[PDB]
């Protein structure tokens, strides 16, 4: 069939959707987690890619965060997938660590990263408070959540994430409507 709504990627330089590669800026770059057996008690921390550090958040009273150290993270760098336990119970939502996975017309599942032994490092990423400090966008791709860079992130800066059209409720309400197809060029 046609690509599903979550079979599209987004080119942050063109500001439009594409399928395999942007004709001007190429396929995106996916960063792989460090390998760790699922179920391992400090797996989340251990999965962290090289170049990043977990540490106290620059956002006050917000526990831990994830910070860039090695070098400049470029635009259209993709992290993930967000790992965790898969659940249809509503109890998982708003425990702090669950993302919505859209499975149909307003139909959902949760990926619950609370349990450290099942999650990955992305559970430690805090949310942006405003568009200006936001440097990651959470979105659904292949029934999974990824975070992509929407700014160049210099060494020393915290990864801060939020979402929009391509995630959760907005994605579920419009599901099947082929709306990204319209926004290619
Ligand atoms: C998988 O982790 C998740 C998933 C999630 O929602 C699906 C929310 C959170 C989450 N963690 O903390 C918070 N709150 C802190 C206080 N508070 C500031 C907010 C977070 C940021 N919000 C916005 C709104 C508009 N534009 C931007 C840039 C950000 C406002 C509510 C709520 N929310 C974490
Ligand atoms: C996915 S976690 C982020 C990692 C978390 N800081 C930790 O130490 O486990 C989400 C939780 O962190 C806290 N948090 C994340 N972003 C925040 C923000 N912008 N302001 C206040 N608290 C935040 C909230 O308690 C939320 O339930
Ligand atoms: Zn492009």
């Amino acid at each position: 069939s046609e690509p599903q709504d979550d079979d599209y990627l987004y080119c942050e330089m063109c500001q439009n959707f594409f399928i395999d590669s942007c004709a001007a800026h190429g396929p995106p770059t996916f960063v792989k987690d460090s390998a760790v057996d699922k179920g391992h008690p400090n797996r989340s921390a251990l999965s962290l890619p090289p170049g990043l550090r977990i540490g106290p958040s620059g956002i006050p009273q917000a526990g831990l965060g994830v910070w860039n150290e090695a070098s400049d993270l470029p635009l259209g760098l993709h992290f993930g997938p967000y790992e965790g336990r898969i659940t249809e119970d509503e109890e998982a939502a708003n425990n702090g660590y669950s993302w919505l996975i859209t499975k149909g017309r307003n139909c959902y599942e949760y990926v619950d990263g609370k349990d450290k032994s099942w999650a990955n490092w992305m559970r430690y990423v805090n949310c942006a408070r405003d568009d200006e400090e936001q440097n990651l966008v959470a979105f659904q791709y292949h029934r999974q959540i990824f975070y992509r860079t929407c700014r160049v992130i210099r060494p020393g800066c915290e990864l801060l994430v939020w979402y929009g059209d391509e995630y959760g409720q907005e994605l579920g309400i419009k599901w099947g409507s082929k709306w990204k197809k319209e926004l290619m060029a």
